[PDB]
C-alpha cells in the first residue's frame, strides 16, 4: 500500500500465531514490541531514544508478518506504548518514503 | 523523492536560513530538532520517547523547506540527541510509506 501519515501509521503483524498491531517507524534501527512472549533465552541490549537509554531483550530470527509480507529478523523487547516495527524489517518488505 | 531504509532516512532542511540534517520519522507525532533560536514566542512543552520525557520549547507556524518543500507547523526545540522530522510535517510535504 501507500500509506499517508495525517494519523499514525499501525499496520497488522501476525507473530507466533498472534494477530497485533504495529507502528511502521522509519526513525527505529530496531523493531521493538511491549509484550510480546517470543521463546526462550534472550540477550540483553541497550537502545536509545530522546529521554536517554533502556535495556531490553533481544530475540534473534523472529519470523513476523506484516501486511502479509514476511520478514525475518531481529526483535527486541521493550518497554514501548506501542509495537515498534523498524527499519531492520522495513527493508525486507520493500518498505520505502515517498514525496 | 524515493528513500531506502538500508540506512537513517536523514536529510537535508532549512529552518530559519540554516541548512541542517534531520530525520525523517513516520514514529514521531511531533518535530523536535536541536536547540537553535526561532523567531517569534514559545511554549513550554514536554514530549515522551524512549528512556523517558523531556522539556522543549514549541514554536508555532515555523517555516521549513524540505528537500525544497516548503512546510508551515509546530516545531519543537530542545535536547534532542538528533533533529527529527515528524508526521505533522510529513504530511504537509506529501511524505508517504509505500511497500
Ligand atoms: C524505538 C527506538 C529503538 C528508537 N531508537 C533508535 O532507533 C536508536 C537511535 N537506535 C539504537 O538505540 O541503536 C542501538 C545503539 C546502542 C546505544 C547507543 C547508540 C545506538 C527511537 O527512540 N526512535 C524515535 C526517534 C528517535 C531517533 C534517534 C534518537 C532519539 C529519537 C522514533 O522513531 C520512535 O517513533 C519513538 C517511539 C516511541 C514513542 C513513544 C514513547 C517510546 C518510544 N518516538 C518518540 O521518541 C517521540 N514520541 C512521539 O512522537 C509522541 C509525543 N510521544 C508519545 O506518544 O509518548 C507516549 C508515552 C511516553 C512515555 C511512556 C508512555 C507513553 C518523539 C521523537 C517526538
Ligand atoms: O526552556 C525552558 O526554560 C523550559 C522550562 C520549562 C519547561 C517545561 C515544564 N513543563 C511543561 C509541561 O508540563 C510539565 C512540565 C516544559 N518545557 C520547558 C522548557
Amino acid at each position: 500500500p501507500q500509506i499517508t501519515l495525517w494519523k499514525r501509521p499501525l499496520v497488522t503483524i501476525k507473530i507466533g500465531g498472534q494477530l497485533k498491531e504495529a507502528l511502521l517507524d522509519t526513525g527505529a534501527d530496531d523493531t521493538v514490541l511491549e509484550e510480546m512472549n517470543l521463546p526462550g533465552r534472550w540477550k540483553p541490549k541497550m537502545i536509545g531514544g530522546i529521554g536517554g537509554f533502556i535495556k531490553v531483550r533481544q530475540y534473534d530470527q523472529i519470523l513476523i508478518e506484516i501486511c502479509g509480507h514476511k520478514a525475518i529478523g531481529t526483535v527486541l523487547v521493550g518497554p514501548t506504548p506501542v509495537n515498534i516495527i523498524g527499519r531492520n524489517l522495513l527493508t525486507q518488505i520493500g518498505c520505502t518514503l515517498n514525496f
